[PDB]
């Protein structure tokens, strides 16, 4: 049980609680179903740890209150 801390382009706390043993895969799709955005456009870092999705959060060693910010890095053509 560890709390994250999302903060979307709009800089807004989004508060929601994780397993520490959960995947960041899991987490991230969580956040895209939320924004609707898909993961080529949009990644997450959070302590200049970059998502790989597979690797858990506790892979990450940091726990609760870490801070996911969103990285939309898009050209379109």
């Amino acid at each position: 049980m560890m709390q994250i801390f999302v903060k979307t382009l709009t800089g807004k706390t989004i508060t929601l609680e994780v397993e520490s043993s959960d995947t960041i895969d899991n987490v991230k799709a969580k956040i895209q179903d939320k924004e609707g955005i898909p993961p080529d456009q949009q990644r997450l870092i959070f302590a200049g740890k970059q998502l790989e999705d597979g690797r858990t959060l506790a892979d990450y060693n940091i726990q609760k209150e870490s801070t996911l910010h969103l990285v939309l890095r898009l050209r379109g053509g």
